[PDB]
């Protein structure tokens, strides 16, 4: 049965945030949800045609009713991860119209619900088929980013500010020892960071060049592996935007912190405990948020935590407390949170399933109600 008593009573002091267009835009997004393991799937056991990629990992085709349910809960933003590499051909990386049409269909489900949508490139870090953030691969990487974004920009040219473009997901050195963390002492990672700065710049230039609504829409840019440190380190450089635009670039960060609790499986040495009353455990959540506040939000530059969440370890209460605290602390610093939901309830793999797409209802409602309770308020 639903147990509302699990949700903690929190009164976190609001920090000072500038009253500008950028920060107000983010407040309007309110709280987001990821259409995880869907259009981002890039392989599978039984894919007969290209459209099967949508159900390959998710196991079910997206419908309008699903999106209606998400909105009804209180979410006002849907992030739609898309891996374009298995749907591109030729030296010009032409995107299949069949794939593009389907993506636009799902985007429309959200837009018709007056929601905000974030469209990105996801699992496209591939030396041969996509981009790879290292100097040896800059030629192909630039061609990939510019070709793909010119096409996406042209297709969605008529959509207003409700549609946001996220150039890259978690650009990193796949296979490298420092694939999952920007070790600033490593020569290879510094080269990668510089390459990422260049690719973010190319992404912005390409989109802006198409003019119209593309010239003024908000764009998101991540640092190395979209980590908080990748965005706060001294090597990170915000892209130069066209003259006339002011504060239209949003910093993207992903933070499943602390990892041993939020994502590491029990079988792999993870833990299922996190104490909201323990200062050390509290710090595991706020440390990166303070860095983000000091470097960006306190100064009026928007930041979005595009991915967050905690895997199911048969620890409902602890997860309700953790997610509630996480969202409340982010809100106090003007930061938006977007839940990662992969529809996985199989008891195996990464259990980031929350919304049961089969029955169109949330399986751990207390967690999501706690998040809605502490997210940005709605003025009318």
């Amino acid at each position: 049965m639903y147990d509302a008593s699990l949700i903690p009573n929190l009164q976190i002091p609001q920090k000072n945030i500038p009253n500008n267009d950028g920060m107000n835009f983010v407040k309007g997004l309110r709280l987001g949800w990821n259409l995880g393991n869907t259009f981002d799937a890039f392989n599978g056991t039984n894919i007969t045609n290209e459209l099967d990629y949508e159900t390959s990992w998710s196991g079910i085709k997206t419908t309008k009713q699903m999106i209606d349910a998400i909105k009804q809960k209180g979410f006002n933003t849907v992030r739609i991860p898309v891996s374009w590499h298995p749907h591109v051909s030729g030296s010009d990386y032409k995107i299949s119209d069949v794939w593009m049409n389907r993506v636009q269909e799902v985007v429309n489900y959200c837009i018709d619900n007056k929601m905000y949508v974030i469209l990105n490139t996801h699992h496209d870090v591939d030396k041969v088929k996509g981009y790879f953030p290292s100097s040896q691969y800059m030629a192909s990487s630039k061609k990939y980013i510019t070709s793909v974004w010119a096409q996406i920009a042209a297709r969605f040219a008529n959509y207003d500010e409700h549609l946001i473009f996220e150039g890259m997901n978690e650009p990193r050195l796949v296979g490298h020892a420092n694939e999952w963390w920007p070790e600033l002492t490593n020569s290879d990672v510094v080269d990668s960071i510089n390459c990422i700065n260049q690719l973010n710049q190319d992404f912005v230039n390409t989109v802006r060049a198409t003019g119209g609504k593309n010239a003024s829409r908000y764009l998101m840019c991540p640092g190395y592996v979209a980590s908080p440190d990748g965005a706060t380190n001294d090597y990170f450089r915000m892209p130069n935007d066209i003259s006339g635009n002011n504060n239209k670039i949003i910093v993207s960060v992903h933070a499943y912190c602390p990892w041993n609790f939020a994502g590491l499986a029990m079988a792999d040495g993870g833990t299922n405990a996190w104490n909201i009353n323990d200062s050390k455990d509290q710090s595991e959540v706020t440390w990166f948020m303070d860095n983000i506040y000091n470097k960006y939000t306190s100064r009026g530059i928007p930041v979005i935590i595009g991915e967050c969440g905690a895997v199911d370890k048969n620890n409902l209460k602890t997860r309700v407390e953790y997610m509630s605290y996480y969202v409340a602390q982010a809100k106090a610093r003007g930061i938006l949170c977007i839940l990662w939901d992969n529809n996985n309830f199989s008891g195996t793999g990464e259990l980031f399933g929350f919304f049961d797409r089969r029955s169109c209802q949330f399986k751990f409602p207390e967690i999501i109600d706690g998040m809605v309770k502490y997210a940005f308020g709605l003025i009318n």
